[PDB]
């Protein structure tokens, strides 16, 4: 299969997952997308410490099991998240320290893993353990103050609790190889493998944005860690702006690393994101696939003028007009700026540099024209592998009116049909 993300990833033995929030499982639009596109699930918050052990010694798995059950019943594996870390600790744990905190950490690991023993593919045993101060050292926390060996102990405890689960160390800002934080974690994992500390994977959260941007060296980081003898996983992927190129780049980085188990994006729709303002996911709030979705799917499936297949003519702005509202047409291909389209990372098809291929509405017959670029979804398009070009907002295909092939044939939106008047080639 190759029409959905999970299935496409499965072609190479990998998974494509998402973060599931129990409070959204009653939302049909949400579950329809989530069940269809992903074959791996991480509970966004339901398996954290405060959620699983609200009171010291009092475990509660109602929320966690709801997410776990939904996952398995819908054919998805599960990544446990998270057994031991400084954030979101229940009140009682926040006030603990020293030996008592160390034992509390151990009891928690045993309780949660015991409950899910043998049913979890991967567990984020420890997360957010390193600082962002640039020293590459451990971050100051109550857990770290119990002893620098707390992480090692967590892993040994986890291995004994459930030998069937892959144990991962998870963190953010450890994707760029040149960063001190990345080196700090690398050195720790290397030390662990050399001394026999039970660690099977390293999770790279991959929360990319202009403050901490994706860099091509992420692939090198993944390869360097894989060379240590551990699997790697992209665990909480989201990209500020959802650039199609960046999303495809990260996807290809995992495909380039034999031990990269798969990729999990942190949420289903942008409206479900912990950082919705960065519109960092693959689906819009209205459920429509973003340009980045198609870029990722194309990558998972193994991978200028825009010429119509049925007509042999090019997408053309009549008389090189730059006027907003000018409907586009088919016209004999020739060297002219009004036939030069640029596909951007935002999914736009630009002409003249700042004009955008624009749908004047959402239904069949809608006029496709040029309008100054502003970022609307009616100006975003998905370039499908079959040659069709689909509008993000409308879900409709660019269509040469009535199957016309002569110069002057207008372009409109129309239900996709795989017809030759809806197929295009670029060069």
């Amino acid at each position: 299969a190759e029409s959905t993300l999970g299935a496409a990833a499965a072609q190479s033995g990998r998974y494509f997952g998402t973060a599931i929030a129990s409070g959204k499982l009653g939302d049909s639009a949400y579950t329809t997308i989530a069940s269809r596109e992903f074959n791996m699930v991480t509970a966004e918050n339901e398996m954290k410490i405060d959620a699983t052990e609200p009171q010291r010694g009092q475990f509660n798995f109602s929320a966690g099991d709801r997410v776990y059950n939904w996952a398995v019943q819908n054919g998805k594996q599960v990544r446990g998240h998270t057994l031991a870390w400084h954030s979101q600790q229940p009140g009682w744990m926040q006030s603990l320290s020293g030996s008592t905190l160390r034992q509390a950490m151990i009891d928690h690991i045993n309780g949660v893993m015991g409950h899910y023993k043998g049913k979890i593919a991967q567990w984020d045993v420890v997360s957010h353990a390193f600082s962002d101060d640039g020293s590459g050292g451990r971050r100051d926390s109550n857990l770290q103050r119990t002893g620098n060996d707390w992480i090692e102990v967590a892993f040994r405890t986890a291995r004994a609790a459930d030998p069937a689960a892959k144990l991962c160390y998870n963190d953010y800002n450890i994707e760029n190889w040149t960063w001190a934080k990345t080196q700090g974690v690398y050195n720790m994992v290397r030390d662990f493998k050399q001394r026999g500390v039970p660690i099977d994977c390293v999770g790279f959260q991959s929360h990319f944005n202009s403050g901490s941007p994706y860099n091509s060296n992420f692939r090198t980081t993944l390869q360097n860690f894989a060379a240590l003898g551990v699997d790697v996983a992209i665990t909480e992927l989201d990209i500020q702006g959802a650039s199609s190129s960046t999303y495809a780049a990260v996807t290809n980085d995992c495909l380039a690393v034999s031990r990269c188990l798969g990729i999990t994006v942190w949420g289903v729709r942008d409206t479900d994101s912990w950082r919705s303002g960065d519109t960092p996911l693959l689906f819009n709030g209205d459920g429509s696939k973003k340009a980045a979705y198609t870029a990722v799917l194309n990558a998972l499936n193994g991978g200028g003028q825009i010429k119509g297949v049925g007509s042999g003519r090019c997408l053309d702005v009549p008389n090189a007009s730059t006027t907003d509202g000018t409907q586009v047409q088919l016209y004999d291909c020739h060297s002219a700026t009004n036939q030069q389209w640029t596909y951007t990372d935002a999914g736009e098809l630009r002409v003249y540099g700042d004009k955008c291929l624009d749908a004047a509405g959402t239904g069949n017959g809608t006029k496709v024209q040029i309008y100054s670029c502003w970022g609307g979804d009616n100006q975003k398009w998905r370039l499908n592998s079959d040659g069709s070009i689909v509008g993000v907002q409308s879900g409709l295909c660019l269509d040469a009116v009535g199957g016309g092939t002569a110069n002057g044939t207008l372009i409109q939106l129309y239900s996709c049909s795989n017809g030759s008047n809806q197929r295009w080639t670029r060069t």
